RNA sequence: AAGUUUGAAAAGCACUUUGGAAAGAGAGUGAAAUAGAACCUGAAGUCGUGACAAAGACAAUGGAAGUACCUCCAUUUCAAC
RNA sequence: UGGAAAUGGGGUGCCCCCACCCGUCUUGAAACACGGACCAAGGAGUCAAACAGACGCGCAAGGGAGGAGAUAUGGUUGCCA
RNA sequence: UAAGCCCAAUUAGUGAUUGCCCAUUAUUCCUUUGGUAAGGGCGGAAACAAAUGGAGAAAGUGUAGCCCUUCCGAUGUAGAUGUGGCCUGGAGGUUAGGACGAAGCUUAUGGCGUGAGCCUAAGAUGGACCGGCCUCUAGUGCAGAUCUUGGUUGGCGUAGCAAAGAUCUAACGGAGAUAUACUCAACAUGCAACGUUGGAUACUGGAGCGGGGAAGGAUUUCGUGCCAACGGCACUCGUA
RNA sequence: CCCAACUGCAGACCGUACUCAUCACCGCAUCAGGUCCCCAAGCAUAGAAUGCUCUGGUACAUAGAGAAAGGUACACUCAG
RNA sequence: UUAAUGAGAUUCCCUCUGUCCCGAGUUACUAUCUAGCGAAACGACAGUCAAGGGAACGGACUUGAAGGGCUAAGCGGGGA
RNA sequence: CACUGACAGGGAACGUGAGCUGGGUUUAGACCGUCGUGAGACAGGUUGGUUUUACCCUACUUAGCUGGAAAUUGCGAGAA
RNA sequence: AACGUGUCGCGAUGGAUGACUUGGCUUCCUAUUUCGUUGAAGAACGCAGUAAAGUGCGAUAAGUGGUAUCAAUUGCAGAAUCAUUC
């Protein structure tokens, strides 16, 4: 799971990725892409927040039949939910790109977000039962996510 | 059902750092690591991402003519030629 | 002699005008007729015998085997079934 | 005072007999293709180096068609036939390519062909085979048979995961926290969920989620470790 | 040789864990179905009806928030 | 023909009642919102109408009338 | 039969079953009559007999967000 | 605006394609070539320092003996001899 894009300047940039999630692709890409642009330490707040439960993440692709809130306004829809599992899963990672930048000598607080891919990983296999003895999968939707940050 | 078909050789990634771990970020080996492990080549379909093109509602696609903008394409020409 | 000027090609959008969904059975399909979510790989006039005609070739009042022998080979992994 | 109906005109009692607009039709021009095609040329006329007029000319069904001139036809289901027509695997010949990169794969890479297709360019693709031509040969060309196998996919984070009533609390255990740029006292920025023990509340109500056996199962029994996968939520727990 | 009361020595083989079920068996599964036998307490009551209870067992069966319409219920009521 | 018997078929009467006049209120579990988990059916392409013709009952065609985009909960007219 | 001003006739896939209901009609059980040698038959009678699926698109019902006059652009300039 | 659409670059998912082939299929040939109560074929259970399957073997159990060969086996470990036979 190679870094599809590259950091404008590699020695002012810090990497970091995880393949496999098992969360579900879905929360996760929305959870993700909402921090795309944003500084690290205002994602750090914004999901400490979700948490919380004061603010939420904005489900702006995968959000067929979801319920209705008002903090989705901020971000200019109407659906959005509060993934904390996602959210969890993408604070350790902020964590492993800060502590890169750390090593690298770079200064997290000046480190703005460049780039957040989530991608579908390889599904795991599971199976329900049915009425009149049918057999039906039961599928998990693990995800890719990579993301790079950037001094500015 | 299923070719363990990585590489010439395991030289199968020491060591540092973050992480409970998985792993990540470095660093190394090798001609090649996007050859990292049941690993040669890696298509189609589908999906993510950045850049860009725009676009009401005529479902979309299509035909014929132009035009706007773009073009890592081709060819020609550059002096009384 | 330039990141050049031209012409052609390619890409995307937009205008005006055209333009019913494929395959199939059927007198008649755009059909309120059936098969029709996508892709990859696979998937259907073949082999043998009898006869006939057309065309090519050899010979011709004659044509031709076949089976089997013979030895170059009573040799050679094989070529040489 | 038709843009209706009937009749009649083509710029109007002026001097003459084509108002205007639309076809895959007609005429004509260019190009292609095929003919029951029609003809001409094919005994190299002579001469001609570079520095500074050219090129070709094949006795021919079919090709990049030997060349030139001329005339006519050209749609079409089922179906027939033809094609120096296209493409695939293998064989007999011939001629080439490849570690300075073969096959395969990728394309806003163009060029050529009416077309099947062929060829070049680029790969910041690949790493060892392979192209053209003549002949031979066959398990030789896919869009669809409620076709076969494998993978994917919208529906979709949707339907739902609602019988068997019900759980609460503290401490301990645990990576599973009381996890924060600046500002800022704590609330308004680390949530949720756990195993054990003690309390609390309730359930099973002896025809029992009590204690033992057969059939069936065969290590599920016990202790320690352990959380990848599995117990459709969860687990630090487990018949994992 | 036969007995009695002793006594001395020797008493082989296989089975034996666990389960027997709203999770250990069958039903594709830890499936509200199915599956033979034994032991069976207190009170009310005619009582193995039904309700509650000491012993033993258990809170395991996705949960939280929470008065929309419409539903399901081994949930009720309604003037004349 | 027939006493007794019957989850058998039929008619009337008493009692009774939300069967109805004619609907209303309440409860548990759902739906609804959230955390975790997570399918299937189905899927030519698609999806606003009127008339007209048409394989005589169009979402595509002719001519008109509508149509800014994207969403949540419902609903059963159509999708022959 | 009764009330009433009046109790008019019709259409909408003989409107309307993923809206219900299932009495009838039209399976398999069974009885009778008639018919048939028989198995069986009868727009003759009789009794008993599983009514499945919406979460998709439109339509309708409500419920949110939000661009836009060159109806996204032109800078394309029109004031009830 | 947002969903959504289209294109290009780069990634993911997915294992087609090519190259590879100790396999299959098919056609020939050779011969002091045809099992077993002297217990066969088949079935079962065991055997290694380390050993589930498979293979080999049978309490002499991944083998004893003999001949030839002529310095190993090999994941680790073990091992007199480093060798005319012993
Ligand atoms: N760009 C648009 C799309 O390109 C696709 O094709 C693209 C790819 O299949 C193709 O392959 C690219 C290659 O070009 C490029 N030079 C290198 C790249 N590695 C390749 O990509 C490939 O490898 C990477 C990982 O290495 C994978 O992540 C990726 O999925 C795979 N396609 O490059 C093509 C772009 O020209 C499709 N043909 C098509 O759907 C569409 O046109
Ligand atoms: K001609
Ligand atoms: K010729
Ligand atoms: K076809
Ligand atoms: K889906
Ligand atoms: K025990
Ligand atoms: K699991
Ligand atoms: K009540
Ligand atoms: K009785
Ligand atoms: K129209
Ligand atoms: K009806
Ligand atoms: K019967
Ligand atoms: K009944
Ligand atoms: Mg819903
Ligand atoms: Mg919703
Ligand atoms: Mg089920
Ligand atoms: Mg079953
Ligand atoms: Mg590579
Ligand atoms: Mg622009
Ligand atoms: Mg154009
Ligand atoms: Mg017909
Ligand atoms: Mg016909
Ligand atoms: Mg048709
Ligand atoms: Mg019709
Ligand atoms: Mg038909
Ligand atoms: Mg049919
Ligand atoms: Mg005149
Ligand atoms: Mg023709
Ligand atoms: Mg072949
Ligand atoms: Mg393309
Ligand atoms: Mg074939
Ligand atoms: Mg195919
Ligand atoms: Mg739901
Ligand atoms: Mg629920
Ligand atoms: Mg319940
Ligand atoms: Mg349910
Ligand atoms: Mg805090
Ligand atoms: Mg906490
Ligand atoms: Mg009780
Ligand atoms: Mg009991
Ligand atoms: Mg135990
Ligand atoms: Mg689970
Ligand atoms: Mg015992
Ligand atoms: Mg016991
Ligand atoms: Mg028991
Ligand atoms: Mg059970
Ligand atoms: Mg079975
Ligand atoms: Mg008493
Ligand atoms: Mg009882
Ligand atoms: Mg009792
Ligand atoms: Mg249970
Ligand atoms: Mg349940
Ligand atoms: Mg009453
Ligand atoms: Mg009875
Ligand atoms: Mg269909
Ligand atoms: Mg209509
Ligand atoms: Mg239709
Ligand atoms: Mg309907
Ligand atoms: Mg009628
Ligand atoms: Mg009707
Ligand atoms: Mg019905
Ligand atoms: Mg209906
Ligand atoms: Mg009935
Ligand atoms: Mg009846
Ligand atoms: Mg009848
Ligand atoms: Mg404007
Ligand atoms: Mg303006
Ligand atoms: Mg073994
Ligand atoms: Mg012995
Ligand atoms: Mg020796
Ligand atoms: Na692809
Ligand atoms: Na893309
Ligand atoms: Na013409
Ligand atoms: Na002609
Ligand atoms: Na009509």
């Amino acid at each position: 799971t190679h870094y599809s894009r590259k950091p404008q300047v590699s020695s002012k940039s810090a990497k970091a990725k995880v393949s496999d999630l098992r969360c579900h692709y879905k929360n996760t890409f929305e959870t993700a892409n909402v921090i795309n642009g944003m500084p690290l330490r205002k994602a750090q707040q914004l999901y400490r927040q979700v948490l919380a439960k004061t603010r939420c993440i904005p489900f702006k692709r995968y959000n067929g039949k979801i319920g209705r809130t008002a903090q989705a306004k901020e971000w200019g829809q109407t659906k959005g939910r509060w993934p904390r599992k996602s959210v969890v899963a993408m604070m350790s990672l902020l964590k492993n790109a800060e502590a890169n930048a750390i090593e690298k000598g770079l200064d997290p607080n000046q480190m703005v977000i460049k780039h957040v891919q989530v991608d579908q990983a390889a599904r795991m296999r599971r199976r329900t039962y049915r009425a009149h003895g049918r057999i039906t999968p039961y599928m998990c939707s693990p995800c890719h996510v990579q993301l790079f940050m950037s001094e500015k």
